[PDB]
Formats: C-alpha cells, sequence, structure tokens
C-alpha cells in the first residue's frame, strides 16, 4: 500500500490546530513520505480489542475518494491516542472562518451548499455513510478555495465509544433525534440548514437560553429562519426546506441539488479562495 505503517515517530509536530469534542488536531510533517498532514488525536481508555475494530472500522476512510470529502491517510493508536490522519486544510473550517469574518455572505454559502450536498450524496451513495455531525467546525477549507466535509460517522464503533464518554452538539440535532428516533439521513439535511442559518447571521440562530431549555425548544418551538430583508428567498427558501420539522416533509438531497439557490450558486463566479485569503490572512 502507499502508506501502510503508520507510526508516532514518523510524524513531526508543525502546530496545533485546536481542540475539539473528544478529539485534538495537529499540522503535521510525516517524516517518511514528505506528506503534511492533519492528525487528530482522540483519547480514549479502552480495551486493546475495541482499540484495534476501531482501527480497522477506521480503514474504510481509504476508500472515500472526493473532492468534497478530506482526504484520508491512515488510523493508529500510539501511547493512549488514536491518530487519524488526513488531508490538511490551510482555511481551517468554516467555524475559524466565521469567528474572523463575522458574517459569511450569501454567494459564499452558496458555494459551502453545493460541497456540503455533493459530500453527503457521495458518502451516502458511495458508501453509505450518514454524517451524524454537520456543523461548521465539521465543513472544512484551503487556499484553492476547495470546500470539504471532515468527521462523519464512518467507524460505528468509535460513534459507539465516542457516545458513552460525551453528549457531543446536540444543539444540531434534529427534533426528531432529540425525541429518541434513530439517526435518520434526513438529520444530516437539518444540521446543513442550520448551519448555513448560523454561517449567514453570525451566531447560532436560536434565542439564548439554557442548554435543557434549548432541547425542548427545538422539539417544541418553529424551526429558525434567515431574515427577510438581507437575504435573497432563494437562499432563504433552501434553508426553509433543509428545516422542515417533519423528516418526511423536509427535502432531500436531490431535491436540494436542484433547488434555484444552488442553479444560481453553481452559475456564480465567486472568488473564495481570494476572499478566504484576504479574510483569514493566508
Ligand atoms: N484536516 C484538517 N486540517 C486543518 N485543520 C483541521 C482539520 N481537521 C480539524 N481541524 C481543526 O482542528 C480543530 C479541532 O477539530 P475537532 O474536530 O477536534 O473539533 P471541532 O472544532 O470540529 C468540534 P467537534 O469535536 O465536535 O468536531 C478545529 O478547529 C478544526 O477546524
Ligand atoms: N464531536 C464528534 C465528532 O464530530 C465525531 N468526530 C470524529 O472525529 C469521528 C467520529 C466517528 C468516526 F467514525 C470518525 F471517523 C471520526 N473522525 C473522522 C471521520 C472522517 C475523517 I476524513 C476524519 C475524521 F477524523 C468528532
Ligand atoms: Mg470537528
Amino acid at each position: 500500500m502507499a502508506l501502510g505503517e503508520l507510526k508516532d515517530d514518523d510524524f513531526e509536530k508543525i502546530s496545533e490546530l485546536g481542540a475539539g469534542n473528544g478529539g485534538v488536531v495537529f499540522k503535521v510533517s510525516h517524516k517518511p513520505s514528505g506528506l503534511v498532514m492533519a492528525r487528530k488525536l482522540i483519547h480514549l481508555e479502552i480495551k486493546p480489542a475495541i482499540r484495534n475494530q476501531i482501527i480497522r472500522e477506521l480503514q474504510v476512510l481509504h476508500e472515500c475518494n472526493s473532492p468534497y470529502i478530506v482526504g484520508f491517510y491512515g488510523a493508529f493508536y500510539s501511547d493512549g491516542e488514536i491518530s487519524i490522519c488526513m488531508e490538511h486544510m490551510d482555511g481551517g473550517s468554516l467555524d475559524q472562518v466565521l469567528k474572523k469574518a463575522g458574517r459569511i455572505p450569501e454567494q459564499i454559502l452558496g458555494k459551502v451548499s453545493i460541497a456540503v450536498i455533493k459530500g453527503l450524496t457521495y458518502l451516502r451513495e458511495k458508501h453509505k455513510i450518514m454524517h451524524r455531525d454537520v456543523k461548521p467546525s465539521n465543513i472544512l477549507v484551503n487556499s484553492r478555495g476547495e470546500i470539504k466535509l471532515c468527521d462523519f460517522g464512518v467507524s460505528g464503533q468509535l460513534i459507539d465509544e465516542m457516545a458513552n464518554e460525551f453528549v457531543g452538539t446536540r444543539s444540531y440535532m434534529s427534533p426528531e433525534r432529540l425525541q429518541g428516533t434513530h439517526y435518520s439521513v434526513q438529520s444530516d439535511i437539518w444540521s446543513m440548514g442550520l448551519s448555513l442559518v448560523e454561517m449567514a447571521v453570525g451566531r447560532y440562530p436560536r434565542p439564548p437560553m439554557a442548554i435543557f431549555e434549548l432541547l425542548d425548544y427545538i422539539v417544541n418551538e418553529p424551526p429558525p429562519k434567515l431574515p427577510s430583508a438581507v437575504f435573497s428567498l432563494e437562499f432563504q427558501d433552501f434553508v426553509n426546506k433543509c428545516l422542515i420539522k417533519n423528516p418526511a416533509e423536509r427535502a432531500d438531497l436531490k431535491q436540494l441539488m436542484v433547488h434555484a439557490f444552488i442553479k444560481r450558486s453553481d452559475a456564480e463566479e465567486v472568488d473564495f479562495a481570494g476572499w478566504l485569503c484576504s479574510t483569514i490572512g493566508l
């Protein structure tokens, strides 16, 4: 195989890229091959049987080949930590982008939407993987203006081991999934919807309120909306279609791929690489 034997000593740290909900991310050098990578270290306390079942499940990522999906190099265990090794995105994520930008403009978000719709389609049609955690920190970008999905639930055991340590981004869960309902394809679309609204307006799109209240609000109250004067009705409509509370009525990826917002967006000439670089100092 291309790399075959990944181990801690090969890798040399260039920078920490930061920490999330159970992992820390480094920009590495892979000394032997000359590859620049992102290496996510997820600390767990697990049997060596389950630690090897996770690593074997992860190897399915070798098969994920898409310009809309962050590329995988390998997965290994060393000194208390599972390593996921992946293509390095020099734009970081949209959540980082949003913190620097304040608000991400609708035209860039039409381009975000397309890549996401296409990433999710690929994962589902090729590999039968739902993402399970769509949110701006898991949408990555680079100086070539590429936009890619990371952190999707490839390994059912890493899912399992992840869940029964941490609660996660319950703020991103669909009403149905908060009511207990098992994960659905229709849940990734809800979260795509909410992600776009949040990047559009510059902040998590619900009234502020203690966490437990939020969860009941989501199931009980109606879904978020864009403000109607400062966004196109195309973008408005697109967003509302992803955020129907009934999963039977929510739009699917197919229907979303042909929406007027997307048709419009695709034909636009947006220099997102240029924007990103003036924006974040690349
Ligand atoms: N392939 C990659 N290239 C560059 N930066 C990356 C990267 N993957 C992750 N990062 C950055 O590292 C940081 C940590 O990622 P991580 O997935 O740990 O947390 P997060 O910020 O997405 C919350 P969560 O843990 O729920 O996903 C994030 O800022 C992310 O943007
Ligand atoms: N906060 C919860 C999360 O958002 C779920 N996270 C993961 O890192 C993750 C979880 C399950 C899984 F199978 C992975 F492969 C995961 N990682 C993963 C999946 C695909 C790629 I490419 C790169 C990756 F690191 C963080
Ligand atoms: Mg993440």
